[PDB]
């Protein structure tokens, strides 16, 4: 039982590369979410936007059809029973 060490990286537990995407999980703000919409855009080229819809269950995605060596911001928002929708995760990847 080495003390101080423990680095095992097990599995890489960071797995999405495939297509360059990416799996990013979060935590539901409200238990009232009629469901989720992640946005995912290159934060170099500016293009457009993509939306992304998940169940109010849902709390994790993957994001497929990613170009490799370009940097996205992803923004996870959480739908209410009225269409509302509040940012709860805000973070940016390089693929």
């Amino acid at each position: 039982g080495p003390l101080g060490s423990h680095l095992v990286a097990t599995s890489e537990s960071v797995t999405e590369i495939t297509a360059s995407s990416f799996v990013v999980s979060w935590v539901s703000a409200s238990d009232t979410v009629s469901g989720f919409r992640v946005e995912y855009e290159l934060s170099e080229e500016g293009d457009e936007p993509q939306y992304l819809d998940l169940p109010s269950t849902a709390t994790s995605v993957n994001i497929p059809d990613l170009l490799p060596g370009r940097k996205y911001i992803v923004n996870v928002y959480q739908i209410s029973e009225d269409g509302e929708q509040s940012l709860i995760l805000s973070t940016s990847q390089t693929t």
